[PDB]
């Protein structure tokens, strides 16, 4: 059929025309994978329950999501820890179904630098979570903790 | 940096995490967005880029985007006796332009559809109070699928 | 041990004798994957939720189950659409973990066609849902609507 | 007609679904039923196909069946210094056979097991009123696994 | 770098120096994939709902656990039939998502023998499940039934 | 023993199980149990194998323990305009060992770190009553990961 | 081209026959003959071939056989405190054995079975008043399964 | 080396031009018209070149063209119970054709299309005077589309 | 064949032992021997190799070492706003160096190292009387490792 006509083709430097068809399938809401970086406070001793509702936020751009399923956490020591120790950072992770009591700990070589740790959430546990539920408790030696939570937004 | 899929693990798994990464809390985004614009007869309509900044489609967030092509299909009924067609005008700031991209139907049943690309060197942001194409028609309404770039 | 012995072989026209052993595991009572057409009515501007008890009846020879695995959702519009429209339908899936905001949206290209979406559950959400639960909220310009959900009974 | 499993999907996903497919709310259904027959000392029992439709099996919505293969397993215990033993002779509406599929048990102790077939050409519905087959016995229920198809 | 020094090497009889580096990531609490052997009591004619409970004791070093994530369950008859019967033990999974109504049934060919039947949990239904849930009904024409479930401590 | 993974199953799905395996409820475990100990300055201390056993490793329940390897760090700063380090001496019941494995920082800010592996003839069991290894330092105190065998 | 049988017909053919062929109204058979035989403890049973001719096996219409193989299990339980055994002793017109193969049950509750081949040139009729051979068991029953040929 | 563009400038360079060119500031250009012409019932219909020359083409600075090809499509609904067609007679001034190239929809609700190529022999040009085909058809408005070279 | 060492014994066994083999009570060992010196800022520290012979080491019972390689670094912080530096300048029996092989840190809270090889033909022992090197720093403290050989 005289194969192709068109304007220029490929390397083009004007508007050229688009030759569609039916209507598509759309979606004006569509989900969307996100690593979210927030921090929390956190006291000394005392397991802070990092709260889903923290990822909902016009700071990300997600104020218009009311779900999320979690994969990984992951959280660096926001601040330096007390006189003569190192940083360190724990996570428990929390699931709706049932808590966990894990307590993956990581701990900084330098008292100058931040001590990291994280956890991945299996495919069978992956699962919604609402601004009300809570991810995780988090302990520290640091008054306070970055996190970057990567998560899927629907 | 160490995650997999795929995986057997039907329990958690601890990462060793390092450094803390390079992170971006209002990261862009690739989208289509479709919504619809009213048209009159023979009458051209300018239809502007802030439309595409809203929370219907979880833009509101964003002050510029990058378009890069809109396809266009009328979304009601024909004149009677008429078959459906749409044109598609582009604008751009640094120079509108002349083309009436046209699409007809070959069945008054049918929707009429047409759209053009913008190329790559006149893809520069655009604001709310930019437009985007001049869109005729003979049918009272038009519905859109514009892909852009938001950020 | 003179391989078989047996009745004819394969090609056979008469009943033949079978060896039987063990008594084996059975079920009297399985799963079933299955594809369920039914209808829904839908106002204009009101979003209908589609409940799981319309899966569980003698209709579908499934009056028998009381729990089951959402798996996918397809939808067409069942009638008409308004004078001088093109019919369309959305879907926004529910889960009891997290409800979605998406608005899955398919339109047709003909007025007298019909329009057609759906979409599908990842294996991390598939998880049983009874009759007092709801799949989806549905939406259209048409009264009617005529789903395909397949799922997995059990 | 786009579906995939095994993928690394965790969100919903758009199925692009076109025309609305041939469908059909009470398919077919091949199964293997369990169930048990009582039986006498040297009498025959003719079992009733209408123990296949019930709500314990899932299939009281149908009302013919295609029988495909009898296999039979005494229940209980045999006779006091007696070895287990079961016979099934074929039934069919267009003319009843005359064979007796015996198996017996080497271990007093165990079951007796035994079954048989019906060809291709054989394999025409049976309702609830039609018979099956004779199960003959020293034991004093049988236990039944037939390989059906209902429709 | 002279490569290696250290002391022997691989076939060795004594204590060999390690050439530590940073402190890594631990866990004090790991999880744990188990097996667990436990009885249960069993009526005639009753359904016994097998509770999670019964996985969280000292007997299995598991006392420390409060959450498990139950992936397959087998069963076999621990004690004699009735007379004249050969045993036999059901089983009907039990999801707090949604209770399914299998029997997965399964008899002994031999009366002195036990009978034995089991089922596999798939990937999209491993969740976690706490003390107060419960894991399947059993039926028998035996006393006790004896299972072995395995699952996932966390 | 018919298990699988990674399948497309969505429902449950029945196992052919047959005689009751070989069991065992309370199973060995190897682990790499973290804690901590202080020290002084110049002053040895006996590391007693009676703090691996402890319901916050999920090992209360054990009595004797396999020790494989152990590795130390230090865990708090060192005295003023000095540089961390730690020192490791095995001990074993059959026969102290006279090693002193040392490690030093070469950055004041930086924590000490050694170990020791324990050749296969000296893995034997060891109870609560038993020593593990003198652990000299200049810090406050000491951080241990010991991979072990439970039994 | 189909599923099932495809290509087939699915309805009758003619076929195209010739001169009429040699035709035997009467055939011979080969069978497996099962049956049972009373036994007193410590007397040897001659078995008559005439247990061979019975409508119970379709074959009263025949009134002699070859027998090839014999084939012998016990039918009931032994004495107690013993094991099963049988014995089988061949006998033939032209002259009798005085072999007594033997077999034991190695379970109190299992069956003790032997059999024994007659080799061709041994492989010659049997009328109903003939003996095939001498049984002696400690069960009161057992059961035969003979292959022959009817004829 | 990048992503987009990569090595190319990204700013500007020198071109080392040379002679003067051969220029024209009026060169050819090869188009595709498109534009309707009403049509009464029974009646052909002389379709004028001029129509080729308007500034909604962009062509009224040229006086001849070049016509190569002809494609017409119905432009109105036909008549009640009618399904649409079109006939295309060829004109030319050195004389002119007599056949009616028709097409006709096979569905009332399409467009009915034909067309006919104009061999490179008959290729001349032809100026706003001339006619290119007359039209005939059951509905009022008939869309064309021409190929042709403007000179 | 097995798990752990398998095949070996796993008792004793008799070795076949002939000739009263050539043996040395006293035999030669080659060392890396660690140990620190104190240093005033600005004077050069003679070290003594009567410091390589300390039961600290094993090596109470030499008199006599030849002396491969000597490594050095800071063991205390340096004086305010300063980076640590360490030179060794080697020394002889036969004939005094002059080098200053020096090393500098190039982070305030880190070590700074140096060190030399000797050559063979310069490797002759040295009793405790001897010096090997002078120790030049702006850290009080020094530590040193000497790979040697004690005979
Ligand atoms: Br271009
Ligand atoms: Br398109
Ligand atoms: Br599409
Ligand atoms: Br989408
Ligand atoms: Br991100
Ligand atoms: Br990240
Ligand atoms: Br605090
Ligand atoms: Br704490
Ligand atoms: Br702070
Ligand atoms: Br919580
Ligand atoms: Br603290
Ligand atoms: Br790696
Ligand atoms: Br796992
Ligand atoms: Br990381
Ligand atoms: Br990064
Ligand atoms: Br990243
Ligand atoms: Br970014
Ligand atoms: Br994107
Ligand atoms: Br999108
Ligand atoms: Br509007
Ligand atoms: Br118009
Ligand atoms: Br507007
Ligand atoms: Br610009
Ligand atoms: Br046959
Ligand atoms: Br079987
Ligand atoms: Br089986
Ligand atoms: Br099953
Ligand atoms: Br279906
Ligand atoms: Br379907
Ligand atoms: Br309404
Ligand atoms: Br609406
Ligand atoms: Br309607
Ligand atoms: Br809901
Ligand atoms: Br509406
Ligand atoms: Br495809
Ligand atoms: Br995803
Ligand atoms: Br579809
Ligand atoms: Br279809
Ligand atoms: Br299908
Ligand atoms: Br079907
Ligand atoms: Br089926
Ligand atoms: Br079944
Ligand atoms: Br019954
Ligand atoms: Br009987
Ligand atoms: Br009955
Ligand atoms: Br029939
Ligand atoms: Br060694
Ligand atoms: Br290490
Ligand atoms: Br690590
Ligand atoms: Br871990
Ligand atoms: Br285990
Ligand atoms: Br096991
Ligand atoms: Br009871
Ligand atoms: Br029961
Ligand atoms: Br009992
Ligand atoms: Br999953
Ligand atoms: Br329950
Ligand atoms: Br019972
Ligand atoms: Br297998
Ligand atoms: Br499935
Ligand atoms: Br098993
Ligand atoms: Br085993
Ligand atoms: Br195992
Ligand atoms: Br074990
Ligand atoms: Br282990
Ligand atoms: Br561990
Ligand atoms: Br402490
Ligand atoms: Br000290
Ligand atoms: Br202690
Ligand atoms: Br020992
Ligand atoms: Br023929
Ligand atoms: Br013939
Ligand atoms: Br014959
Ligand atoms: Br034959
Ligand atoms: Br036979
Ligand atoms: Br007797
Ligand atoms: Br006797
Ligand atoms: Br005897
Ligand atoms: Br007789
Ligand atoms: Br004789
Ligand atoms: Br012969
Ligand atoms: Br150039
Ligand atoms: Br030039
Ligand atoms: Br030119
Ligand atoms: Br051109
Ligand atoms: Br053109
Ligand atoms: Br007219
Ligand atoms: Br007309
Ligand atoms: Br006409
Ligand atoms: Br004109
Ligand atoms: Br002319
Ligand atoms: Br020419
Ligand atoms: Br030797
Ligand atoms: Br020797
Ligand atoms: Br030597
Ligand atoms: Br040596
Ligand atoms: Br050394
Ligand atoms: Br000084
Ligand atoms: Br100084
Ligand atoms: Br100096
Ligand atoms: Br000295
Ligand atoms: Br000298
Ligand atoms: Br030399
Ligand atoms: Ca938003
Ligand atoms: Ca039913
Ligand atoms: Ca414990
Ligand atoms: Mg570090
Ligand atoms: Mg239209
Ligand atoms: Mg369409
Ligand atoms: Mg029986
Ligand atoms: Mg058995
Ligand atoms: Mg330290
Ligand atoms: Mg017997
Ligand atoms: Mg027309
Ligand atoms: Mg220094």
């Amino acid at each position: 059929v005289k194969p192709n006509r068109k304007s220029t083709g490929d390397n083009s430097n004007v508007v050229t025309m688009i030759r569609a068809g039916s209507y598509p399938k759309v979606n004006p809401t569509p989900t969307w994978v996100r690593a979210i970086p927030f921090e929390v406070s956190v006291q000394s001793g005392i397991a802070f329950k990092v709260p889903v509702g923290s990822l909902f936020s016009a700071n990300f751009r997600t104020d218009s999501f009311t779900s999320v399923t979690v994969m990984s956490v992951r959280a660096w020591t926001q601040l330096t820890p007390p006189v003569n120790e190192y940083s360190f950072v724990r996570l428990k992770p929390l699931f709706k179904t049932g808590d966990s009591t894990e307590e993956f700990e990581g701990r900084a070589s330098n008292i100058n630098t931040r001590a990291s740790v994280g956890y991945r959430i299996p495919t069978n546990l992956r699962q919604n979570t609402v601004a009300a539920d809570n991810v995780c408790e988090v302990r520290s030696n640091c008054r306070q903790v970055a996190l970057v939570i990567s998560c899927c937004f629907n």
